[PDB]
């Protein structure tokens, strides 16, 4: 009956999906804005980008969820940002009934990503509508570096009706411009050398397109062509909802790629002509 | 947030209205109480309706909407009896004040697209035929849901299987709703209230008490065990002319993988003619009776 302990200004972590859930609720009634960021920990300079994005909410308290969808490091990379709330539960805490009631994605999550990985989507949106639920966030905040992952978590936003302001926060890089990810610590010094291909064809896309979209996508490929050892398993020019590109007009330029054992997906916005 | 006045039955179809409306009662302090409905509104309705308005503090909000996406080609959906006039005259004599009538197209803009996949208790019983039909219901609820943020929302227990689902919607995403189930309300013969009572002719209208008979007696056979119980509902079934059992079928109360303890749940489906009729009753097995 009692809201479980909050400390304001400090990291409060909980591992129980009804702690957290009491204490934004509680939280939301004081008039603090309720701001979400999922991760699945080994947080990053990416994931640094997403709280520092959802603490500049005026009134903002930030949860940052952290959970492997099937430590003190993260948390006080967490306490340094400010947030103040860390949510961390276990698997059973999640599925307490095991798997049972899921989500099932549109016809998109069929497509790209889904081709490697059919039922990876079904996942991902089944644990962001939970972690939506239990936090009952006013904004939820996702890189683009996965951009068909977020189109299909605005798609479950718009079609179950969740009142949530889905933001997309544009992905950070190295200096080289390679996207952050959990993988590009596995590359070797060949492949890591290799793996700036993709951003750099995606930006000479992005400058080519004036030129039109056959040109945008013809930069990309002699790009990718430049380089050894990476294998495009896709390299797609589609509207900003991933449904087919208009004649003119805004778009996104898509690219996945095997580099070795690794998989690398970058994306980036194109305007035609 | 458009105009809602106490007292009366304020009619709303665009979700966004009964959002608007819903959160700000709900922070005036009012519990929202949902009951959604298929329209064709009778008296298990209303029994539904008067649970919520008992709620200390309630607003109720009657949802009437047949959902195209639990019906599967054939004419069950055109089928469906539709009687708004008399709906919304229901509603006012019960003091409800807010009906949410949406349209199809401001609930599936862009068609089907995101679904719910029930668990797997969804393939048996009523879904064993019908391998969408509750994805179809579950997606609906969950809608109506996160448009309305009741506190509460009602149920009849005749469609059991159905509000089982929906109570593994419920905790299976975390929703923060209590879900109530109403025992069915029955004609004075035992009939279960059902919108398609008005299909059967007099003759499979006086046979159709058989579903009802046969359950209560399968209750009290309980005493002498589950083999007892089922066979004495296969009687009475027997007996009755012009009914053909889909089913009848005892389980545990949640219709999971556990076997019958000493608490189940007793489903009957059988055809009148064309109309296929629903009913269930709890048992206890043995000492539990
Ligand atoms: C704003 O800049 C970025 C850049 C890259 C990002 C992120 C942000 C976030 C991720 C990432 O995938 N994070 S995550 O594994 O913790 C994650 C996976 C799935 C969901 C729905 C949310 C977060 N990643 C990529 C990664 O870590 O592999
Ligand atoms: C408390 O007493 C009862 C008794 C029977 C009930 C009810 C209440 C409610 C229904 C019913 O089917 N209502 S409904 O078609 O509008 C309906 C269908 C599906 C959902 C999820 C909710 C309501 N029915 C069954 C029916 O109409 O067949
Ligand atoms: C066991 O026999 C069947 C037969 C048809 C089935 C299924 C099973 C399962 C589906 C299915 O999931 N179709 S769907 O993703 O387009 C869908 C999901 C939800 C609803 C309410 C309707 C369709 N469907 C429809 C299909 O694949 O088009």
């Amino acid at each position: 009956m009692a809201i479980p302990a909050f400390h304001p200004g400090e990291l409060n972590v909980y591992s129980a999906p009804g702690d957290v859930a009491d204490v934004s609720r509680a939280l939301r009634l004081t008039g603090r804005r309720v701001m979400l960021v999922p991760t699945m920990g080994a947080l990053h300079e990416g994931h640094l980008a997403l709280v520092r994005a959802a603490k500049r909410v005026p009134g903002s308290v930030v949860v940052v969820s952290i959970f492997v969808n099937p430590p003190d490091d993260d948390l006080a990379q967490l306490r340094a940002e400010g947030v103040e709330i860390a949510f961390t539960p276990t698997t059973a805490a999640m599925y307490p009934d095991g798997l049972r009631t899921t989500v099932q994605p549109g016809p998109l999550a069929a497509e790209l990503e889904g081709g490697p990985r059919p039922t990876h989507f079904a996942g991902v949106l089944t644990v962001v509508l939970k972690l939506l639920q239990i936090v009952r966030p006013d904004r939820v905040f996702f890189g683009e570096k996965d951009y068909q992952q977020l189109v299909l978590i605005r798609q479950l936003v718009a079609d179950f009706n969740l009142d949530v302001a889905v933001v997309g926060v544009p992905t950070v890089r190295e200096a080289d411009g390679l996207a952050m990810s959990s993988r590009n610590r596995y590359l070797d010094p060949a492949q890591r050398a290799a793996a700036v291909a993709l951003s750099a064809a995606l930006t000479a896309a992005a400058h080519a397109a004036t030129a039109g979209a056959q040109a945008a996508l013809d930069a990309a490929r002699a790009v990718l062509d430049a380089a050894p050892g990476v294998a495009v398993d896709y390299l797609e020019l589609r509207d900003i909802g991933l449904g087919p590109m208009p004649l003119n007009g805004s778009g996104r330029l898509l690219v996945a790629a095997r580099l070795g054992t690794t998989r690398l997906l970058d994306n980036i916005a194109i305007e035609i002509g």
